């Protein structure tokens, strides 16, 4: 329906404006490796950004004309909310509409209905071409106006996804140690997997009123089995960093009297350090 | 059908240790049928319902030829079981359900083999409401010997209860890697939950989101698992050193908005160590050489 351009072509930049063309849209591209990236630029109303990083955006971009973007900027480039937040001002003073977004996909993924896209900023910026916006996957979601949201998503989820992989690991070494394999212990732990999520909406709900009843599963319960945990773990002369880390953070909570409490009274102690 | 032998009318077996979770043990043998006898530290809502209340820990024993311990540790079951009569438990299947070490496991086996009983270890992983129903998990470990002429009584406590092969250790360690999987998992929701906070985005809100992504995590396990069953490591266009970037981010993230960022550090240190083996081109499945060492 309407022009865009897609600066960036990495894999990701590729499958982003891949989408774009199979979707009908008139669409301009440059690359490190349009005659520049100002001619890009010039080229449409759209302008979407995937590059390595936000200093491969200043690097891009902050050599522009003052007039040049004049137009609206979706920087779907991973960093930090600090690093949205800044370059919102930026577009800001150079007279832009900015978007801030994250890919949580890989690049098969852009264009279906696996595409997780997460974008922030004003409504403004992004009603007039949410259709266009629309063409990279089902998955494209407008979180809300601060500009930093989807980087703190994209925190949020790689925290979890790393924890989950180094969990995973951790079991796998210690069943490892009998001989049992990873693809027997697989099924196991993601039913497992299966039944903590479903406990996350009413953890959610104790978080967000300051409330953490025990429901008979109090932080001090939790003690002696993570000790469990340790000892095992040395024992059998795996790794036991991880099992002392838990136990170190639910010791803190003891010691400020969350004893008693359920075990999302330990958001205290990721609150602060 | 099942047989007349295999109908629980006709097998006995006893349940020691009430707390929570030795009540649910003992309703769901009395629920299926069982005639159940029971024993605590603290001597009724289970006779209320059929049990025989048993006068010592020996009587208890003496009633069934099944006799399940479920009690706060091993330390409780030493107290309870060693000063029994070499006799007592000749013939007889004892099932340990007690959370322990894989070590107190396999010490209990050799001991219970010196009393001439057949031995099965296990974990429940579960509250005492799913016990007896499909939500039950609850593992068992020991030889097939001890555990087959016993199986469908054990079944009673829920079609999620599984015998997990012969070593007496591997309940145990099932029951770890659940449960440092659980703590993972609940501690990367707090920090996700933490960071999102400061931007007064609510838990509720965060929740739905942070559920898909688990969800596609989860399923990438079983091709890690192969990765991990081989010695092989692709990259799959995600390499460690690929990782790394956004690790810092996620500290940098963590510092700057005053939260805690221990967590962020400690993934960051174990792919460090990986990089600094030369696995920095290989898949992050790599990292288990890492969780292999001390």
């Amino acid at each position: 329906h309407t022009p865009v351009t897609v600066i960036g072509l990495g894999l990701m930049g590729q499958a982003l404006a891949g989408a774009f063309l199979g979707a009908g849209h008139p669409t301009t591209v440059w690359n490190r490796t349009a005659g520049s990236v100002a001619e890009a630029v010039a080229a449409s109303p759209l302008v979407v950004v995937c590059v390595s990083d936000y200093d491969a955006v200043h690097a891009l971009l902050d050599p522009l004309d003052g007039t040049a973007l004049q137009r609206t900027l979706v920087n779907l480039t991973s960093g930090t909310s600090a690093q949205a937040r800044e370059r919102a001002a930026w577009a800001d003073g150079r007279g832009a509409d900015y978007l801030d977004g994250a890919i949580l996909a890989g690049p098969a993924a852009i264009g279906t209905a696996d595409a997780v896209v997460l974008l922030s900023g004003p409504r403004s910026a992004f009603d007039p071409h949410a259709s266009a916006l629309g063409g990279l996957g089902a998955g494209t979601t407008y979180l809300g106006a601060d500009h930093g949201l989807a980087s703190l998503y994209d925190a949020a989820g790689l925290v979890m996804m790393w924890s989950i992989l180094n969990g995973f690991l951790q079991g796998a070494a210690l069943l490892g140690t009998a001989g049992v394999d990873a693809t027997t212990f697989a099924p196991f732990i993601t039913q497992g997997i299966g039944t903590v999520a479903d406990w996350l909406p009413g953890y959610a709900r104790q978080i967000d009123d300051g409330a953490y009843p025990a429901d008979d599963a109090a932080i001090d319960t939790h003690l002696a089995t993570m000790e469990h945990l340790i000892h095992e773990s040395e024992f059998l002369g795996v790794n036991a960093e991880l099992p002392r880390f838990i136990k170190a953070l639910a010791d803190r909570a003891v010691a400020d009297g969350h004893g008693g409490s359920g075990y999302p009274a330990l958001i205290e102690q990721f609150r602060t350090h």
